[PDB]
């Protein structure tokens, strides 16, 4: 959206995506995309923490050739305005897999089926600092 | 470009860039691009293994609308094809300051008067690890 866009990530099944950011002070939420492009997304990773009517709640979905999916929203909470975050990311033909800052980790449908990951996004919220690939 | 590109990367005066990746074991050289966009680069960053009549030879220019501008080769070669390969970029308003993994330092002008590096560009030969912003 407004921050860092990476292309030809060609992220491979099994490898680790680490990606560490500043979120912002005044931050009601942010914002990490994964996918083909920014009209084809395996994963809009959203966290809320007041914002679209929802407050403290992962949201995440995917989008497919445009289209939204049927979101879902995870366990556990542990991000908060202003402060350095990380995430780590894998995933295969069936699931992503993503681990929280907290070490909690779950997983959400590979709806678009991606054998390989070339895009990622984040958005005003969350500047990226740190980008590694396992 | 033929490897991992990376824009809205807002890195300004000051802010270093850290950079390390693999390079591919037959390369003949490698590239990793810094500017405002693919056809204006402050920093176009090319060790060359054996091409264009260089052998172990960095050479680094700078592109304006598309042209190259006359070109600089550096005293020292710390890479090697099949091996890992890591960077440190300062950008600076008078000059880029390049630091090489032996810890080697040299300066590069900022011919385009960029006010900030926005534009970031790994070619074929050079796979990217990860990637520190500031
Ligand atoms: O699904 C991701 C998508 O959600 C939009 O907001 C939704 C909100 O999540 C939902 O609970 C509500 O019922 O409808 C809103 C509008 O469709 C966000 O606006 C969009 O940016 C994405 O985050
Ligand atoms: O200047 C960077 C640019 O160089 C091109 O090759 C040059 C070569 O370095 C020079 O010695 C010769 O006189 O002209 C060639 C063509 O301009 C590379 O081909 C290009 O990829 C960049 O590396």
């Amino acid at each position: 959206a407004c921050g860092l866009v990476a292309s030809n990530l060609n992220l491979k099944p099994g490898e680790c995506l680490r990606v560490r950011g500043e979120v912002a002070p005044d931050a009601k939420s942010f914002v990490l995309n994964l996918g083909k492009d920014s009209n084809n997304l395996c994963l809009h990773f959203n966290p809320r923490f007041n914002a679209h009517g929802d407050a403290n709640t992962i949201v995440c979905n995917s989008k497919d050739g445009g289209a939204w999916g049927t979101e879902q929203r995870e366990a556990v909470f542990p991000f908060q305005p202003g402060s350095v975050a990380e995430v780590c990311i894998t995933f295969d033909q069936a699931n992503l897999t993503v681990k929280l800052p907290d070490g909690y980790e779950f997983k959400f449908p590979n709806r678009l089926n991606l054998e390989a990951i070339n895009y990622m996004a984040a958005d005003g919220d969350f500047k990226i600092k740190c980008v590694a690939f396992d």
